[PDB]
């Protein structure tokens, strides 16, 4: 029941983006991770630093119709302004009727909803996205998260080769929010390493029949996350991360997920 | 379980469109809604109505291969014929050997075979496609179930890219069938509302670890469904379901699940 | 686990294909199944016979970088030469942490990295690949396995997009290994048959949520696999499976699962 607040701004980026920030001329892409407990509400003071009308559309939490973040819902913010949008959450419990309600926990994410079209589109190409991570009681705590978005081909945005790159001791516990948009599948594939398909990546114990996997199609909006060791029975080393769509990788969109000795070493690579 | 008895007719309909139905000129697209028990068998007295063969293939029930609803194996209906397909279910168990024999429930679907090319490409795309539950004995049931196909760049065959709209009260326990076909992957989301990635669409407990969604992709015949209860922890609204591939909502693959209070308003809609 | 060794080899193939062999001049598409139990270790002592740098990359199981395949990390294979691969694979358990660490139990695959491009693209193309499989204790054995790559648009490259027949016995325990490669994706269908959505494909007992599915989307370097019993509550007949994105499907990415009587026959043929 922790109630926050934050102030959020999009913001043009120098170079044609546009970009979710924390504070102004802070803006990044992709945006700002925010990590709720299930039961938290979350007061996002938003602030419209462009030219054109932007807004906020969360997948996954509870909000009600005024911050879904759209035209149909008068919920989209004009230039210079500002609007407060609220995010809830809640945790797992038997309804009245018996039956079992699911809480808020996962990997989520948040968009635009209003720029180049209803959809948002021009937005989300230009980089008004960001990652949402709901933890349940209990869940296991990661040292580093990363996040890794598949937007048509580009990766975070990046001129490409389009990956950026992740760095990281053995043994470390990392936390990966994987998240697609856009036009086109994709199919994530990490070198060395390998998760749960199932809601936190990892599986609860001996009888969770989740399949185990190291290649994941996806498709636009669909987000999930996982984590893992890193370099657990494989060592230390360049690993790399890509799409699997054999003209995706050629083109560069690819990445390395570096892992390092407790001395700081790395085998070398490239 | 119980032995049911239909009639289903494959009609033409009044633009290229091919539907099945119930009765004579009331075909649809989508087809009607089969609904059965594991353990139930449905015999089909299926009639073609139209000019070119057509046929019946089913998604996840038990049937043998003379129901197959293909060429191959001579099932398919002359013009104007009429044959009597088969559909069985089964409740799951354990096999003598200890191993554990899944059961029918689940959220699957019918449509041609014949139509266009063996394959049914041509009666899909004109509209010959409809859904089937099977329900597991203790499976809680909606007040309501809906019916969204993609189908290729269509909602449900309907022009103008438009997908229906369905209508709901808070706190009513509402059913989606979501199905889809053709040549192109999809993106199903709906906001407000979110569901689990498993047979049912709800967890079964506390010891369920499925992944809760409210984005699935989908390809050519894959099928699923889930329940929500309307506007639980959101409200009442005008909550859109679209493809979330960008240039299909652009182009309007889009409806509003419309989820009234009790005293029959939605907020600023 | 056992340490175990073979030798692989990467050959030319006729028609401008590739191909892994266990023996020189033995090459196959797919190439050959490589299956282990937890705990294992497998050396491979890979053969390059090829005028171009050839590598083994393998998803799923534990290798250090020295046994990648890539050019990154400086493992792939000089023409003629010859290099050991190393590949492991563990038991599940509790970690330190107390979280609970996933083994190397599942259906996986290998392929080429760095034919054509630095990602494989040209070596998968033209047909190096093949499948994994590493068991759990206690996994039930099947009586035969059979594997159905889809690679852009052809079944182990296989002529005129059509893909293998596979024949069976009413109530064999039949796996199926599937895998995809290449630049598509694709929709998975097996008709008179059903799996669950898990590691295994099959459920485990009453307390398993996972779907059970007819159907599957896939892509690239996907793979899942399951086991069924050949015809069960449908009966023998010819049991067509297929690639459902329709445009595929009439192209001839199609095959049959032939399952038997007990005395011999196929009904219908
Ligand atoms: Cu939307
Ligand atoms: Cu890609
Ligand atoms: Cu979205
Ligand atoms: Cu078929
Ligand atoms: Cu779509
Ligand atoms: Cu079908
Ligand atoms: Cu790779
Ligand atoms: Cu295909
Ligand atoms: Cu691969
Ligand atoms: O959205
Ligand atoms: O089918």
């Amino acid at each position: 029941g922790e109630v926050r607040r934050i102030k959020l701004y999009a913001e043009r980026l120098a170079d044609g983006q546009m970009g979710y920030g924390l504070e102004k001329g802070r803006a990044t892409i992709p945006g700002p991770l925010i990590e709720l407990n299930e039961g938290d509400t979350l007061h996002i003071e938003f602030e419209n630093t462009m030219d054109v009308r932007a807004s906020l559309h969360v997948h996954g939490l509870d909000y009600e119709v005024s911050s879904d973040g759209t035209t149909l819902n008068k919920s989209d913010v004009e230039p210079g302004g500002t609007r407060t949008y609220t995010w809830r959450t809640h945790a797992p419990g038997r309804r009245s009727d018996g039956t079992w309600r699911a809480g808020s926990a996962g990997y989520w994410h948040y968009h635009d909803h209003v720029v180049g079209t209803e959809h948002g589109t021009g937005g989300i190409r230009k980089g008004l996205y960001g990652p949402v991570i709901v933890r349940r009681k209990g869940d296991v705590l990661p040292d580093a998260t990363h996040t890794i978005v598949f937007n048509d081909m580009l990766i975070n945005n990046r001129p490409a080769h389009s990956g950026p790159n992740f760095e990281a001791t053995v043994g470390d516990r990392v936390e990966f929010v994987m998240i697609t948009h856009g036009e086109y599948y994709h199919t994530f594939h990490m070198h060395g390493h390998r998760w749960a398909d199932n809601r936190t990546g990892m599986l609860t114990g001996p009888d969770d029949p989740s399949q185990v996997v190291d290649n994941k199609i996806v498709g636009p909006a669909d987000s999930f996350g996982f984590q893992v060791i890193a370099g657990e029975g494989v060592g230390a080393g360049a690993w790399m991360y890509h799409c699997h769509v054999q003209s995706h990788s050629d083109m560069g969109l690819v990445g390395l997920f570096l892992v390092k000795k407790t001395d700081g070493t790395i085998p070398g690579y490239e």
